[PDB]
């Protein structure tokens, strides 16, 4: 009964106090309407006392023990105040609007959570929110209350004046755009007296029974006035003056207080269906406490790297990067890499390159064939039997060899080229993915690749062209034709087996060792490691709302156990 | 007759005055006997005056003209002088035998011409050598008889004393010695008084007929005495009283008056040998003088310079050496060489240092593919029983791969070595062809040639580690051995033809080239010129001697030209 719903608000009081609010729903009850709707005096009617406009959102929590009227005022601040006096309350509470907003009329998310613990007022937790009136302020008001509104564990309490109608107020408006089938909107209808003909005596009558959509229903109080602040009349006179005046009201009388109550059962209505919300919405809170710990978590475990601890630690970090770094280029190399689905590995690709070479090598073959073939079998033929000096040419053959050769020239340099930006490109990855977070120890990086690359292709290019000068310099009628043939497939097959050799030792295995060499050597000036490991500056701070966040969550996490138990 | 015969020796005459006596034989007769002989008395007795021991032969001029009585001495020195009085003749003599000599009794091969013409002594040319018998001094004076008796145009005449046994006398030996045949040997017996019996007389009578195989035969004169100079007798009544002495005498009036004379006639008769001995030795002398000319101009030839006249003519020579020496390099790299009967080419030995590398190549190849055969084919087998764990061995076969390739990196260097070797042999070679008498220039270019040979092996060597560095760093029960065989094959053909490439590439043809652009580099500083064309210079002292002995030879063809119109 009472001792299960008492802890059971509780919960959520204690959830939201360290909350925790953010990145999940929390089950809350809001209230919402215009600012001459007259809700604070619904709220002062509830708790006693309350402001004579709210720029930021106000966490009445109210409980109903038998000891004494206490009051306790708590700031977002992380402040605490013991007024213990309902007339300081307002007063106070003025001066932490004035605190959170600015001293003027501004608006503020910030939550000003007010603990009213008294034996007259009723045991219930409900949040205010600001009233409703390019951009001009009300739109960041109206951005304020969808905030809540908009999730489903939250309750929406739209509280309407008697002499307008219902189905022309923004409140009702927000309410039914936020929730069509009205499964979760109440609405309390106030200043049933300020009414001022029987139009609006009807209008009422015929609203209070469900002719609008909502699944909650309808009720209607009495303000209790605004403009009387210094009255104060005490609460069960003011519950005695409400009855009196609902049962003398000619249409009120028989026709409210035998259905939809007008009596302060308002508070006992919301306190059922906060108490029964809230059991509806614990186990997907308590699910969604679990899943946002875990991304949390998982999001903070993908950037953690920080801790310098008087630079030795720091250093060590650096020696570990640098490491690794060096560790996945030699994968690189070796071809010892993780790639992903349909994705070929690097040196796989180079021998793909090398497979083409093969064939170009394959094909020219065949075309200096067939060119020395009807060379050789025409100038052996040619002057067979003329009386000469002879013999139709010898030198002459070379300078086909050398075309043979020249026409190789420029395909193997074009596959060096390619070897050379792919290659380049992978480095460049990996120089990415392992100082990503780092900005200028990856321009170093990414400098220090570009050079060696540079030097590493200069070198290849040399050597490629020193290759193709030692072939070139250096050296039955068809018999030639057979002889040159098969120096034909032998210079074929050196070639073929040679100039891979070449891109593969310059910009693979060279290359990879002068790189990992360079990486060692960046971490001989101890003075720069400062430089080298800067963040972003914005990782920082996201490591630290991520802590908190999680922090928060383990809190709620250990509260929720307490209440387990 | 007469007037035909006296321009036969004037020609020899001629001949010896602008010898021309060098390198070649020329007509003479040589006068030779013991010191004792008394041929300087004789010599008195023939001519009219002569020495009071010659120390350099004399080359005695006679002729006979019925001007007058006039005598020249002419001096190796490029001196004459005319005395036309035979004392002032004989006193000046001695003093150019202490000049050419040295003071003392010494030897020279320095000549005296003693021209002396007069209506009563008879026309003949003959040459008065020293007499016979560490060092000490008759070594060098039979040396330098023998210098002249060696001729077969030169006629002996042997000085003997009638008081000595003939067959016993140094000159007559040696005149053997050098006539075996006695063809052109001539012997006058002298001091006939100095016999002190009978016996002696007859004896030598009877030796001198038909006891010597000399075919001019021997003639007996009477000294006149070598002590009487003050006496100074009449030529006729000396001659008169020779006659007397003869004719008294009891076996030479009869066995000599009538037939070999012992007048002074006898010069005469020398007269008519000399102009039959001229005469059959001129056409051997005119074949002498053509063959010592052609031999000089050719010697000379041989060797072409300086020939710097001035600073033009001098640096186009210079650029002319260098373009041959480049052009004889470029033969060498091109294998385009001259080579001697069964000297083969540097190309063809490189080609066979070659052909063993592709030797071992095929052994490594047998000797891995038994290896691996055997690897494959048993431990694939050598299994506990069934093989479950495993995933046998593939790293271990690509370790034995590496060893196999590893192996091949010294011997290849090894025929680097060898080729650089001969190769830096014969470029040296060439370089001392081409620069010999230039010993400056010479070792520019060697130097040069070591520092290329030097940089380019450092290239090649490591171009051939840079091979195999490439060869290793890049890569049914027996498939793994077939493909692994494939493989070895495809890389022995590679290596074969690839290490032979860089070998060649670098040390013939980067090496020429290189050799030759330093050597056109080389004529870049002006200033070095004078400094790079230096002599040796005994070539030009060789040169000179050389031009004079062709400039005496011309003379000597002028001459005889002069005597054959």
């Amino acid at each position: 009964y009472e001792q299960k719903v008492r802890p059971c608000i509780d919960l959520i009081d204690s959830l939201r106090a360290l909350g925790v609010e953010q990145d999940l729903a929390l089950p809350a009850i809001a209230v919402i309407g215009d600012q001459s709707s007259g809700k604070s005096s619904v709220l002062e009617a509830l708790s006693g006392v309350a402001l004579p406009v709210t720029r930021c959102p106000l966490v009445l929590k109210l409980k109903k023990q038998p000891c004494e009227a206490w009051a306790g005022r708590i700031s977002y601040r992380n402040t605490e105040l013991e007024l213990q006096d309902p007339g300081q309350v307002e007063k106070e509470i003025h001066k932490a609007q004035n605190v959170m907003a600015g001293n003027g009329r501004g608006i503020s998310h910030e939550l000003i959570s007010l603990e009213i613990t008294s034996p007259e007022v009723p045991d219930l937790t409900i949040i205010d929110l600001p009233g409703i009136t390019p951009r001009d302020i009300g739109l960041q008001i109206k951005a304020l209350i969808k905030k809540y509104i908009q999730r489903q564990q939250t309750i929406n309490l739209v509280v309407v004046p008697c002499n307008v109608d219902i189905a022309t107020t923004e409140a009702l408006s927000m309410a039914h755009e936020v929730d069509p089938e009205g499964d979760r909107t109440i609405g309390i209808l106030t200043k049933p007296d300020l009414m001022d003909r029987g139009t609006e005596k009807s209008v009422m009558n015929v609203v209070r029974n469900l002719t609008y959509p909502l699944k909650k229903g309808y009720m209607i109080v009495k303000c209790r006035g605004q403009q009387e602040i210094t009255n104060r009349l005490s609460l069960a006179e003011a519950t005695k003056k409400e009855i009196t005046f609902f049962q003398t009201h000619p249409y009120f009388r028989v026709l409210l207080e035998e259905g939809s109550a007008t009596v302060p059962r308002l508070a006992e209505r919301l306190t059922t269906e906060l108490i029964m919300h809230i059991q509806k919405s614990l186990p997907l809170l308590e699910g969604q406490i679990r899943e946002s710990h875990q991304k949390a978590t998982e999001e903070l475990r993908r950037c953690g790297a920080d801790i310098p601890s008087q630079e030795a630690d720091k250093m060590f970090f650096l020696i570990e990067k640098i490491k690794m770094f060096n560790q996945d280029i030699e994968k690189l190399v070796e071809g010892e890499e993780v790639v992903r689905e349909n994705e070929t590995r690097l040196y796989n690709k180079i021998r793909e390159d090398f497979k083409n070479w093969v064939g170009i090598l394959a094909t020219n073959t065949q075309k200096v064939k067939n060119i020395i073939h009807e060379e050789v079998e025409k100038y052996e033929k040619q002057a067979a039997a003329a009386e000469l000096l002879g013999f139709v040419n010898y030198k002459t053959f070379e300078i086909i060899v050398h075309q043979y050769i020249q026409q190789l020239v420029e395909p193997a340099l074009s596959m060096l080229q390619k070897a050379m930006e792919i290659i380049q490109q992978a480095f460049i990855n990996v120089a990415k993915k392992h100082f990503g977070e780092f900005f200028n120890l990856n321009q170093t990086v990414q400098s220090t690749i570009e050079d060696i690359k540079v030097k590493h292709t200069a070198k290849a290019e040399n050597m490629i062209q020193l290759q193709f000068r030692m072939e070139q310099m250096v050296f039955s009628f068809t018999e030639i034709g057979i002889h040159l043939n098969a120096y034909f497939l032998e210079t074929s097959k050196r070639l073929a087996n040679q100039i891979p050799f070449i891109i593969q030792y310059f910009m693979l295995r060279e290359n990879g060792d002068s790189l990992q060499k360079a990486m060692m050597q960046i971490l001989q000036e101890k003075n720069r490691y400062s430089w080298l490991l800067q963040e972003q500056s914005e990782t920082a701070t996201k490591r630290r709302i991520l802590k908190e966040r999680i922090y928060r969550l383990t809190q709620a996490r250990h509260a929720l156990c307490q209440f387990s138990s």
